[PDB]
């Protein structure tokens, strides 16, 4: 029965029109597992990097035909002649790690070996009869996670006087995963209308939120308050906000300059300055979460901001971790943040994927299950964030499909869960004392 | 064993973050199908449940259509003994349940969840794939993709009418690779777009609304990022529009002017068709969608009679997926072409119905999607198993509409060389 | 098929030779869980629930508990028809059944029997081994072994009030060599005590109970054993303690002179400290459990503040895997360890979320036996389930110990290239 | 279904700490059956010897990874690639006899024999979906034993002036095996306040029984007999008691030198004297059962204590008899003993041990089933008693799940059994006239 016999991929198209790598696994007695990989970075410093084609002839360079055969015409005869069973996860993870021999993923690509990784625990999960949370997890995963929701973007994502790359709501008032995705999106709604009503672009981006032009950071935060309280909520209690600052894009020479973004007059702030405004920011609005506050290698002055506001804000590091153990293992000796955005394709593998979320967790930092600009129809990591009661989850706003599909799984897996089900609202940030 | 054992319902979200119907069905022997109804209407159409409540998503929470799938609709199915495979008698019999022909007491959506997830659950249980259940051993023909590029009218602050603006790449060889230049041309545009100061968000289909100067900017914009992606307008990659003529129709009139500005032409029936044909002689377009309002059958008539034989003219407020409506067209002899909304008629067997309708009236029939999507790809497989030739399911950006095509990418595979696409010639419709 | 059929009880025997409770359970399909309990406690506990029949067992029989699995319990279930899968409703129904926090009703002997059968049976429908069955596919790393090796306070009749002395071998690569080493060791402590002319029977975890001069004796005997047997006491072998200073402690004084001898010292809170200190100081020790007494906050705040970046603090009578105790202690920042007793609270869904409760906050969660154990071998599954990094399971003598022990040499045989074992590394929660 | 595809074995650990084998056999069907062999002799003169690897540096040289090498690379090949079915016991015992070729079964190791052996017997039981003594004994194995249960130990496992070496109580007169395991335990745990009462040592030895410091065995005796009265059970009728005097343990020269445990004034018997002090004490205190009352090589002395005691006592054979055929017919053809000790792993095989009972049986003697002083979480012991309607076992006190796990695995068979369980109580004893 679980032996696998196929392992087959294929070119198919993300959220944002980019090809990506789509893997399917089959074992003897018909058991299928499909996997879609999200957009990933084919450069970087510390991260698994997929494998692109350059091909500038064909999807302007972006193809990924070379993954496709690499899965096809390598990884997919390791397993079959390996004779692996489809329950053995780690170890045909290891051997993926390995035949890649490189701690890049980049002679295969890190697209290649994730899609197969995933696939692989569908195909088992299919296989047993699990929901693939209890699969991953065991049988206690039934914590179904606070959303991050992306509502409105700035930064490098926005033509307005803005900074921060992108701001949040977080309905962790509510009492079940189902009334917190309602409140998110009546809340989106109503902020849509008062846009319009104002005559602000309404179109939205990559995680469908909205990029209006708003005058700065307080015509922001306050207008998306003001969208709370319209949909009948209350901003200090049952919705709170959030941000990526993402503060590595406009930080240069110890200076954040926020006239890369808000013109002429924008502050040139120092590293302790920027921790005193972030701790301004968070005394006069509900904010209860900050990703990248400071610079992915500004260690002192993450070590400032989390003396300074950690003890009751949650400050997550993506660019900062890049979902690597090795470096989240630094942060966690030296005091510094108290969460990790998890990316899966970031690191290649679902079980290097939970072994970052265990040692995150085991620290006491939070770890945040994330999306990627470039998403497609793949749910797995609604999967993730019960399979290992997370408790948060970062999966984009309130409209497209390649967002709406984790929420719609993530109602899938509350429903199913019935009476089991756990959501536990404020007390998900164990990170936090105050 | 392919008796259905099961059959549940669940309030989900659609692509625009407002509720709508998931239905599971389940047989004897654990075959299994979902189905994810597309955003509706709550005349002449299947109407859809909405709750009302404004407490509630704003009015638009569909508790009720669940409920009457798991109260009323799954226990006729499961004390009825009925066979997954027999889609027409389950098709039939909720029609007769629900006995209004709007489908308005149980719900157009509650009715529609039942009926594609039963299909999906019978091609599960036969180990088939879904376009060759539904279609027979012969399903193998890929839809040339009228992809959204650019939006107007009322989708638009832009002072344009016509409400979409696409693309299609007949030229292609393989559905893949026509794929592959919708792609390119629509990432080629978006920087066109931003090297100009235009606006690159999105819409509701995936495609943009960014201020042109007028229809003119529009389509000679489109046309330059179509030749920056190394094609030719001519005969690889056409154009087409969606007018949406009903929108600015008032008293026998097609105003411009509600769109287009204080001077945009106030035009008569006559003075429309001579709009039309000069875009048509000016730009390589081959199809136009409700180039006409839907009540004008005159103004029909004429566009027909005038570009018919070598433009596809497309019903879809004209006929509102109703086949008493598309017998009358046919009959007099107007349009080409009708637009199939599945959830706009509401069972599987009906859709089947109004395409075999359409298709023997000679007109091609093109399975659609609606603003409101979902991570549901049945339409695909509806396009191939009907040999459709043709599919509208939206611009290359946004998982609601590239799932779609994604579906089709697999079908393709799937077929290897049994698989067909016919490029031009999906336009059996044109006598050009 | 995955559904309950058949629950059933037994009355048996522990190591100790007391009744307690085995339970097997059996799915329509023929898939079979058999769980014994350990032994138990008959406040802020569950409780077991014992007979009191003067004549039967001297009053420790556990036929009221048997009966009410195979009466009360196994009927909800099997009217239930509730899948063997489904662990977390059956334990939150066995919960509500008995209705009272200390499962005093129904006994947590009933309870926590059922509850582990049901898991054993679900492991055993899906082919999975237990630990992955309940941990998910990434339960791979072998704990370190708690091995008790000497016991004085109550359990000795020599001048020593610590309760237990242990030894760690978390220098080894693997748990195997581990385990090996242990067992090397024990059995040089054994003839240096024989040939001392000290006592060399065992008591209830296996371990020697020597007639010692006092505490630093112990201690220095423990060390030769380990240097006798050729490993070094600073990196491949530490010691560890459980005081169980709850036993000594009275009208705010650590009263050694309780156990050893007349002039052991009457010792404060912060004189509990220093000397704990001083032991640390003095020896490699890297765990304490209980060294201070379980309602004595104050001290424990002192103790974790003065030893807690370097020595593992374990509560056992501070939490009595009590979430609601545990959590105070977190939010107090005492100890950073617990011992996890899953018969203390009943279920397996109450014991894993002890141990993800620990986990979250930086403590390491230590599933333990106890005095009375059984052929059962579940707690192995649980610690690698859980990727715990250390368990506490007794000496290296009796099968009631080396059971578990050979369960976890399969459990790492089996995981093959996979297994973890870390070593000094599993002490995430020490800062040094 | 039946053909054995997979014979696997692995180094564990027995009840002393010690190094012994496992060994698990699956079918092409995924029938399963697992062997844990107890600890043996790696030298002697008549018995199956063990395999130990001498490697001083690891487990003071007691490992056993020849043993399982030998069954991994030896045995197992033999199996598979002979396609043996499970169901054939005998031919695979007999395979495994000749393969090592020597009597001994040194080559291989009667500890890599057994392993193999018992697992093959308990996946045939799995496959039948039978209990194991009904595979094994035929649809008739419906006895159970009485239990000869260590209470306290003497001679070389003692400091206390004892030369006999165990002293068993024996429930014979309780109706169930249920009751007689409850009775067991009641007499144990009282007889474990006296002792404490006494100031006496109350940790236990190997077999889980006590080793005090008595003044003597009249002291012992009738301090067993106190702790039996004052739990409520009556001493000439419910409960018995019984010796392993171990007297090789002291002979030497024609001489039962007492003085080698009891002291300067210990007696120093002759053969005849022996048997008289043997039959001074059974005529004194409710003895039914001797184990090794005479020297394994004291032929004419057994002659004489079977002649003078044998038709109303139990005189067991274990020193004597050594689980060996050859030997028990000598004795039975002498007309010396009347009782048989069968240790499994003494003989090798479970073919063999079938035929030493059998043949015990045949003779009018009682076989004896008996655990080892490294023992593991095996029951196999106690569904061979109760396979054979052997009447008796001995698998130690009524402490440590060494052995307490052979009494349960009794209540199981006990209760599986129902109404057709059997418990003879005294009438076990066939082999006795008086
Ligand atoms: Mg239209
Ligand atoms: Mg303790």
């Amino acid at each position: 029965m679980p032996i696998i016999t196929d392992v087959y991929a294929r070119e198919v198209l993300d959220s944002r029109g980019n090809p990506t790598v789509e893997v399917e696994v089959l074992t003897e007695s018909g058991a299928f597992g499909r996997a879609l990989v999200p957009s990933g970075a084919s450069t970087g410093e510390h991260e698994a990097v997929e494998l692109r084609d350059g091909d500038k002839s064909r999807y302007l360079g972006k193809g990924v035909t070379k993954a496709v055969e690499n899965v096809n015409e390598i990884i997919a005869p390791e397993i079959i002649e390996g004779e692996f069973s489809v329950l053995d996860q780690v170890s045909i993870d290891k051997m993926m790690i390995a035949l890649d021999g490189t701690p890049n993923k980049g002679k295969l690509g890190a697209n290649a070996i994730l899609g197969v990784s995933i696939a692989v625990a569908r195909a088992a999960a299919d296989l047993l009869g699990q929901p693939l949370y209890k699969y991953l997890g065991g049988f206690n995963g039934k914590q179904l996670p606070v959303p991050m929701m992306n509502i409105v973007n700035g930064g490098s994502h926005s033509d307005a006087p803005i900074a921060f790359q992108e701001f949040m709501i977080l309905p962790v008032g509510a009492t079940t995963f189902k009334e917190s995705l309602r409140w998110g999106t009546e809340i989106f709604h109503n902020l849509k209308s008062i846009l319009s009503k104002r005559g602000l672009e309404t179109a939205v981006g990559d995680e469908g939120g909205f990029a209006p032009k708003f005058e700065g950071t307080e015509d922001a935060v306050e207008t998306i308050i003001q969208a709370i309280e319209a949909a009948g909520y209350k901003p200090g209690e049952e919705v709170f906000l959030g941000f990526d600052c993402a503060s590595s894009e406009f930080y240069e020479n110890g200076v954040y300059d926020y006239s890369k973004f808000e013109g002429e007059h924008g502050a040139k702030r120092t590293a302790a300055e920027q921790v005193d405004y972030l701790e301004q920011l968070v005394d006069k609005y509900p904010i209860i979460t900050i990703e990248d506050g400071m610079d992915e290698n500004d260690w002192d002055g993450w070590k400032q901001l989390t003396e300074r506001i950690g003890d009751r804000v949650q400050l997550v590091g993506d660019d900062l971790f890049v979902t690597n153990t090795e470096i989240l293992a630094k942060g966690i000796e030296n005091g510094i943040g108290n969460s990790i955005l998890i990316k899966v394709n970031q690191i290649g593998t679902l079980t290097e994927t939970f072994d970052a979320i265990e040692m995150a967790q085991k620290a006491g930092y939070t770890a945040v299950v994330s999306h990627r600009s470039g998403e497609t129809e793949d749910t797995t990591i609604a999967d993730i964030a019960v399979a290992t009661n997370a408790g948060q989850i970062k999966t984009g706003s309130l409209s497209r499909t390649d967002r709406i599909a984790k929420y719609n799984q993530l109602l899938r897996i509350e429903d199913e869960l019935f009476e089991t089900a756990k959501y536990d609202g404020i007390k998900s940030f164990y990170n936090l004392d105050k």
